């Protein structure tokens, strides 16, 4: 995340990192026994990590839980990265406390003009390399997809949105990537690809979680 803060120990208790040695994704607990991430951070030999603050540290809230199960999207393209979503079964059932907590799907798709929270252990320089061992948060609005699109011509669909400044500053980054966009209370958004990181007319892409909300329901009760 660059020009973001620092959260603030478990103070985004939905936030979960995805674990193969080393972080290199997040992603969000949706229930007890599943996580949302993003369907390009697919891996095999996944364990999630709840309850993390400083990914470096074991400072006793943690859950580290392997999964069971990865399902990518039926329709993820990889090279257009359309339809950027995943579900990750946990072999066990996490804990939920104060620290650990699930976040709610949405009824509804949210409005350009909406403020978000984007967080994640990812990069925090445009131009170079730090990479965080505490989480990072960012605020940013959703910008009307007329802006989204010309920024990105041809490439972004009906199931990607963007969210950020044009005027570059603020963005997510690489190692954010399966991360969540929270904005009133429900998870709207997943960090899935951007043009380099917080650059000026190149906002970060999410993707469009009210448009897989049955997908979801579905999928998670019937697995
Ligand atoms: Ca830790
Ligand atoms: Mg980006
Ligand atoms: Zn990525």
């Amino acid at each position: 995340i660059v020009g973001g803060y620092t959260c603030g120990a478990n103070t985004v208790p939905y936030q979960v990192s995805l674990n193969s040695g080393y972080h290199f994704c997040g992603g969000s607990l949706i229930n007890s026994q599943w996580v949302v991430s993003a369907a390009h951070c697919y891996k095999s030999g996944i364990q999630v990590r709840l309850g993390e603050d400083n990914i470096n540290v074991v400072e006793g809230n943690e859950q580290f839980i392997s999964a069971s199960k990865s399902i990518v999207h039926p329709s993820y393209n990889s090279n257009t990265l359309n339809n950027d979503i995943m579900l990750i079964k946990l072999k066990s059932a996490a804990s939920l406390n104060s620290r650990v907590a699930s976040i709610s799907l949405p009824t509804s798709c949210a409005s350009a003009g909406t403020q978000c929270l984007i967080s994640g252990w990812g990069n925090t320089k445009s131009s170079g390399t730090s990479y965080p061992d505490v989480l990072k948060c960012l605020k940013a609005p959703i910008l009307s997809d007329s802006s989204c699109k010309s920024a990105y011509p041809g490439q972004i669909t009906s199931n990607m949105f963007c969210a950020g400044y044009l005027e570059g500053g603020k963005d997510s980054c690489q190692g954010d990537s399966g991360g969540p966009v929270v904005c009133s209370g429900k998870l709207q958004g997943i960090v899935s690809w951007g043009s380099g990181c917080a650059q000026k007319n190149k906002p970060g892409v999410y993707t469009k979680v009210c448009n897989y909300v049955s997908w979801i329901k579905q999928t998670i009760a019937s697995n």
